[PDB]
């Protein structure tokens, strides 16, 4: 036994910290009168009125926006993985695509209002509204022709 033996230690990972009923209920009145300080803290973050979660349902479409693209373009992938022999079944993923884009599209009706929704005081902000949007539209573009395009070759 080249090699020296470890010695474990009795209790070790467990160390017996003395708290006193006293002792832990003096620190419990302690702790009862800090809570109500954070419960103070909580009441003053509660801002009255200023951002709306409407910016924030517009944040939400821009990821959903790119999320739609995701979807479509991950199908896309999909197929590449391997190519199903039955027709009907490429042209049915089409389909349930085809409300999207209709659906997708009414998001940009929506984002459009949205657009209108957003409050006064903040015209830079139209400009990187208007930026994303744009972009969105063109990448989106190409997708709808990309689903277009499979469909083409479903025809028939």
């Amino acid at each position: 036994m080249e090699q020296f033996p470890k010695e474990t230690v009795v209790e070790s990972s467990g160390p017996k910290v003395l708290e006193t009923a006293e002792e832990i209920q003096e620190r419990r009145q302690e702790v009862l009168t800090r809570y109500q300080s954070f419960k103070e803290r909580v009441a003053e973050r509660g801002q009255k009125l200023e951002d709306s979660y409407h910016l924030q349902v517009f944040k939400r479409d821009a990821d959903d926006l790119g999320k739609w693209i995701m979807e479509k373009v991950n199908i896309l992938t999909d197929k590449s993985y391997e190519d199903p022999t039955n027709i009907q079944g490429k042209y049915q993923k089409h389909q349930s695509l085809e409300a999207e884009v209709q659906t997708k599209s009414r998001l940009m009706s929506e984002l459009e209002k949205t657009r209108e929704e957003r409050f006064t005081m903040g015209h830079s902000a139209h400009e990187e509204t208007k930026a994303h949007i744009e972009e969105l539209r063109h990448l989106w573009d190409l997708l709808l022709e990309l689903t277009l395009e499979k469909g083409d070759q479903l025809l028939r």
